[PDB]
RNA sequence: GGCGGC
DNA sequence: GCCGCCAACATA
């Protein structure tokens, strides 16, 4: 039901901070390192894209990287299809959970994957939070949680703020959950 | 990105 | 250089 020329907006309204960053990095650089391609690609599949849309979405953005639209089909296409279970063993991989994103494959320079509340240093997180136009009160309420290592809670706090609600009404532990609960309120 | 094949 | 096959796992 979801369409491609609708993602840029969705990233702002319903994507949790991690996926939002990942999308922005993708649009600005026209590319993403492995870690991000994994985290974001499966998220996109979790929200609804089909294999046709995924290949389109990724190809389109990588051509802007000015690379051979063939060098794309060469490497990148097979792996996208394998994500959707259409190659090898044929496993329709479930998208990543929070605990996994937070406790594993920590990001390095050049990477945008991971959990902002956990991998972005307090000072850079605050700037992001401010860029998302989050009230200095909640931003302060989030940083606290972060300092207490309650990353998922800090994210729920971010959810409640961009949605103008008192209680998100669910315990967060998976990015696509954050998306669904958001779409519930907006759509 | 890793592992694997030439 | 060319190429294949992997990982995940919430979820009302
Ligand atoms: S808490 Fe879970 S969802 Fe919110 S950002 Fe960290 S990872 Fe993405
Ligand atoms: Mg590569």
């Amino acid at each position: 039901k979801i369409s491609l020329d609708q993602i840029d907006l969705l990233s702002t309204k319903s994507f949790p901070p991690c996926m939002r960053q990942l999308h922005k990095a993708l649009r600005e650089n026209h590319h993403l390192r492995h870690g991000g391609r994994m985290q974001y690609g499966l998220f996109l599949k979790g929200i609804g894209l089909t294999l046709e849309q995924a290949l389109q979405f990724w190809k389109q953005e990588f051509i802007k990287g000015k690379m051979d639209p063939d060098k794309f089909d060469k490497g990148y296409s097979y792996n996208i299809r394998h994500s959707f279970g259409k190659e090898g063993k044929r496993t329709d991989y479930t998208p990543f959970s929070c605990l996994k994103i937070i406790l594993s494959n920590p990001p390095s320079q050049g990477d945008y994957h991971g959990c902002p509340f956990r991998h972005s240093d307090p000072e850079l997180l605050k700037q992001k939070l401010q860029s998302y136009k989050i009230s200095p009160g909640g931003i302060s309420q989030i940083l606290d949680l972060v300092k207490g290592t309650h990353y998922q809670v800090a994210c729920q706090k971010y959810f409640e703020m961009i949605h103008n609600v008192d209680d998100c009404g669910f315990s967060l532990n998976h990015p696509n959950q954050f998306f669904c609960e958001s779409q519930r309120i907006l759509n």
